[PDB]
């Protein structure tokens, strides 16, 4: 893997370190969320991943918040933001140092072909998936759906789904998972004070296809289980990153 060229402007947020092909970020100042809202935090930070790979983008804390998995496009040039929500009914600080913000490559593959939708710009990493049914999401609770039909399988990948940040925006966050061969079950948790009716055929998250080396059982520097569980931790591409301040828009 060849270098991810990004920036990084932000006195919010301290550089703990970019080494071993993940970038993290520390909060210096404390943020609030508030019960029922999303908080987004604006990173300051755009990068560029090498040929053939996107970036994951995720959050990791032991206080009682969850933040949105983020899959990067890599056509995407904008400025990264990390999306999260309160899973209290009062409000929730993340004191300094509390929250870690990570950064890292992995290399996707893209089948050729509703319920799963291609790519919507070229080099897009998730495919869309269509809900089978209409569903009510009520304030603080979890609605799970089953996706039992086989995705296209892909030689040395592994079929995964994660959430969309339109959807996050929102309030409704999905549980990334693996979409193992008898199915898999998608879990959608609606941190707000509004109910939200998605109906049969919404776009409600998307399939990507991680190459088999990102997905291990062991722990270590070189993998993190804040991504798809403890099941399947995240192995990131080997990458370097090179700062390159002309990024930052
Ligand atoms: O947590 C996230 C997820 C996505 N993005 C950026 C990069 C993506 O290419 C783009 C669109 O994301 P989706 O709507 O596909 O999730 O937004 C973020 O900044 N943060």
């Amino acid at each position: 893997c060849p270098h991810i060229r990004y920036a990084f402007q932000n006195d919010k947020l301290l550089l703990q370190q970019a080494s071993v092909g993940r970038l993290t970020l520390v909060n210096k100042t404390t943020i609030l969320l508030r019960p029922m809202k999303t908080t987004t935090v604006d990173l300051g930070l755009y990068a560029r991943p090498p040929e053939g790979h996107g970036l994951m983008l995720w959050g990791s804390t032991s206080r009682p918040v969850t933040s949105h998995v983020g899959i990067i496009d890599p056509g995407y040039t904008g400025e990264l933001r990390l999306i999260l929500q309160n899973q209290r009914r009062y409000n929730s600080t993340l004191r300094p140092s509390e929250l870690k913000i990570h950064l890292a490559a992995f290399r996707y593959a893209t089948p050729q072909m509703g319920p799963i939708n291609h790519p919507q710009y070229p080099g897009d990493v998730g495919l869309d998936v269509s809900l089978p049914k209409d569903l009510a999401l009520f304030p603080h609770q979890t609605v799970s759906v089953t996706l039992t039909v086989p995705p296209p399988s892909i030689p040395h990948h592994r079929p995964t789904i994660f959430g969309r940040s339109g959807l996050a925006m929102q309030g409704i966050l999905v549980k990334p998972c693996r979409w193992r061969r008898g199915g898999v079950d998608v879990s959608l948790t609606n941190f707000s004070d509004q109910t939200v009716f998605l109906n049969k055929y919404r776009r409600f998250c998307q399939l990507v296809y991680l190459h088999k080396h990102h997905l291990t059982s062991f722990y270590s520097p070189h993998s993190d289980a804040g991504v798809l569980g403890p099941r399947s931790l995240f192995r990131w591409a080997s990458c370097t990153f090179e700062e390159v301040p002309s990024l930052a828009m």
